[PDB]
């Protein structure tokens, strides 16, 4: 599992269940193409949302789908949704974690980065 | 304005100055058109990016350039860009600020949306 | 005004008006003496909350009632109290200001400093 | 272990490591008691910080040192300490995690609680 995702709710304090979301790459050209999908379990983890192979060098989007999450908790939320851009390395192993607060006018998102 | 920004720097205490971002306007299609561009001042703001004109009823993208601040800052960054994407409702004077807490590998975004 | 405060809410989107607040200075002893209360206005803020002559250099607490704003909300809040420890050097007309982003099982605090 | 800790570094992308921390119980008079230390690993975590006799139901404070494990990584921080103040088992016996993200002048203090 190269890349994974810890989703917490700030106005629960849990994890955030059953949140969506969808895995791009950037493309040659500049534009992206989706490679991945998932959902976040109740402990707001996703495992092996996309396999080595599939997580060579390069920059990648990950779309959180945070419009949703608060929808179906009942809320109204401000965000579309919320988007994550990094160039990763994974040479050597090295393994990335997206963590996210959410609240329903507010995101905190920042990373895990293994040596 | 109807649409704001503040932008704050987490690693020195500071506004966080010079930010470029840009504005795009989503279409039907699900495409986006650019209708603004701007850079921060010494308060983290941009006064008078759009007009009330300019800000019609729909889903608009802010696209931060915080990669190039981290850069500029001596700092590596972890993120590429910070988009923030909303849909908005202006009517009746419906004021939006969006604010931004930048660290290398964190930011955190929130909004305010005055009252009619 | 060398010591400002900004309250905003991830909930409703909004400044967080009407939080009670407690200023105060650490004494040799290693004790506090309380120095100031005030509440914010609609906008988050506290205006004339002390003076520059009431502000010399030294360690100070600011404490947010956060408990009782989400308390009298409706919510249910995890914190008791939200509190900010910094040690201030007023010279030179140094202005402080303390932002504050509250959701009920979470709170992103910072400062901004002036020249 | 009732009370676990999760502290990052948002300057870095790591968890922030040997951070100290002290936790303390609210007395009857309204002073503090301090119950433990504890020291981080290289997750940014404590195993075993306090146990079940330690923690009856009633409001803790755990203070993070945040500026020695500033002034280590050779910047320069706004805050003295780090101070998360919350009511232990209000409606009954939970777990918590208290999850605490680092930068020099801010931090964001995020709780997830279970039964
Ligand atoms: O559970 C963790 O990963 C540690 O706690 C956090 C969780 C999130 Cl989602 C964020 Cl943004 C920060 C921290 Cl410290
Ligand atoms: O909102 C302000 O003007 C000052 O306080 C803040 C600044 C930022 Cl960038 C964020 Cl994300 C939150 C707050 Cl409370």
């Amino acid at each position: 599992c190269p890349l994974m995702v810890k989703i917490l709710d700030a106005v629960k304090g849990t994890p955030a269940g059953s949140v969506a979301l969808k895995v791009s790459q950037k493309t040659a050209d500049g534009g992206w193409t989706q490679i991945a999908t998932g959902v976040t379990d109740a402990t707001g983890e996703i495992h092996n949302l996309i396999t080595e192979q599939q997580f060579p060098a390069g920059v990648y989007r990950v779309e959180f789908d945070t419009k949703a999450y608060w929808t179906n908790q009942g809320s109204t939320p401000f965000h579309e949704v919320a988007e994550v851009v990094f160039d990763a390395h994974p040479e050597g192993h090295r393994h990335y974690t997206l963590a996210l607060l959410l609240s329903p006018f507010s995101y905190t998102t920042t990373a895990v980065v293994s040596s």
